[PDB]
């Protein structure tokens, strides 16, 4: 039996991923062939022939209304009782518990140690109020000038859009009915333009010639901007300099504040001709093992994926040699943390956006 995986493509670094899966499946079932494929829930459903995947949550709500996944039964998950309660309820729909949490993200506030300053700045507004508008659109920002943020791409913006406007709303929702594209929220509209007023629009709309998805948070540990926003993931590509920056929840509004999560979990294919072999394969895939080992640095030069884990042990395993994760699991272990999810119509009203978005932010 040979089973195709595809583990989560955005991600500091893949192949510990990989390696970390094909090492925990070999200790159980040794015998049974892992064939890794590359895909990607943000351009392309479930193929027939992909027994286990990791997806974006945003994606769930269609991949589960279009008959694509395989649920698991309170019998067909490991140790629930270990997973943040908020990425398990995040990946349940009909009642029914869809993917196993494996990853969870959010952008944080990054500052260098010495500005107390930006460490008191709770939202974007009260960071305008230290930071200011950019004055420049050089790529990177000057020294020690502005803030850098990743705003390239129309699903990011879109995605900032809908999480906004949880926040601006106050209520937290799945989104199974997508909202109107005509009127846009003035504030949530007024607060991604804020962000790209302190970030300067070539620089929050530049995507580098090789893809690296991490070059802004390089750009912040060689001097660049005063503050940056940024997935905690960032910080690996920080390196020696993670250690020197300190980094904090910031939210995109000043009265509510929903924490919303992206969370990738892995999912068996309906289709799949192996129901509990794959089920146990996205066991393992989001077990503590497995998750500690991929973040874990796996050869010498390297540094933590810093990557959020969706359970308990994970955190409780890294901070020991990595205090930064006594930090992050504090973030992740917020009551009020939930899942960012968004309905079954996500691909229509995703191209729908990106023709609207980028002229009312500018």
């Amino acid at each position: 039996i040979t089973l195709k995986v595809a583990i989560y493509p955005y991600v500091p670094d893949p192949a510990r991923f990989q390696a970390a899966v094909l090492d925990q499946w070999q200790r159980q079932e040794p015998g049974v062939k892992l064939e890794f494929t590359d895909w990607d829930s943000y351009s392309a459903d479930p193929p027939d022939d992909l027994d286990v995947f990791v997806l974006d949550s945003i994606f769930l709500s269609h991949f589960v209304d279009a008959g694509y996944l395989l649920p698991f039964g309170s019998q067909d998950i490991d140790q629930a009782e270990d997973v943040l309660p908020f990425a398990l309820q995040g990946a349940k729909r009909n009642g029914e518990v869809y993917g196993l949490p494996q990853i969870l993200c959010t952008n944080l506030l990054f500052y260098r140690k010495g500005d107390l300053k930006i460490g008191q700045v709770d939202n974007i507004y009260e960071l305008y109020k230290k930071i200011g508008t950019s004055h420049s659109e050089q790529i990177p920002p000057p020294q020690n000038k502005g803030l850098l943020i990743n705003m390239a791409g129309g699903t990011t913006k879109a995605s900032m859009y809908l999480e906004a406007l949880i926040d601006v709303t106050g209520q937290y929702t799945e989104y199974d009915l997508l909202p109107p594209l005509d009127p846009l929220n003035d504030k949530v509209i007024r607060g991604l333009r804020l962000l790209i007023n302190m970030a300067g629009e070539k620089p929050s709309q530049y995507v580098p010639e090789d893809g690296d998805a991490y070059v802004r948070a390089s750009w912040f540990a060689q001097g660049s901007g005063r503050a940056f926003i940024g997935y905690s993931e960032s910080m690996m590509r920080m390196g020696d300099y993670a250690e020197q920056v300190r980094f904090k929840p910031i939210s995109s509004s000043a009265g509510q504040d929903i924490p919303l999560f992206y969370s990738d979990v892995v999912s068996v294919n309906s289709k799949t001709a192996h129901p509990e072999l794959a089920k146990k394969l996205a066991n393992v895939m989001a077990s503590a093992d497995t998750v500690e080992q991929a973040l874990r640095p796996q050869a010498d030069g390297q540094y933590p994926q810093y990557l959020l884990p969706a359970r308990h042990q994970v955190y409780e395993a890294l901070m020991q040699d990595y205090p930064i994760y006594s930090e992050l699991a504090q973030i992740v272990n917020k009551p009020s943390n939930r899942v960012f999810r968004l309905g079954p119509e996500v691909r229509t009203w995703l191209k729908d956006a990106k023709q609207v978005l980028p002229e009312a932010l500018g």
